[PDB]
């Protein structure tokens, strides 16, 4: 009939799709990333001539 | 003739055209429609992620 068929036991088949659309687009870290350097030290040193 | 021919003795076949060029333009059902999902059950269950 049409009671004796609650919700909670109805276990509807999700779509198996997430609304995982934020934010992530990263021009800045896009560019300047292919080229990073992981420097086994922990300093950057380099000359600037300043004058 | 002028009287041998009475109206209801003649049956002015019409021409086999119907004239229905009534709004039938359904472009946003157009749109997502050769994929319209059949399930076979009432719910649509999918997740998003909101934060």
């Amino acid at each position: 009939l049409t009671n004796l068929t609650p919700t909670e036991l109805l276990a509807n088949k999700a779509v198996d799709y997430l609304a995982n659309s934020f934010l992530v687009e990263t021009p800045m870290l896009g560019l300047l990333a292919n080229r990073v350097i992981n420097q086994k030290q922990k300093a950057i040193e380099w000359g600037a001539k300043v004058a």
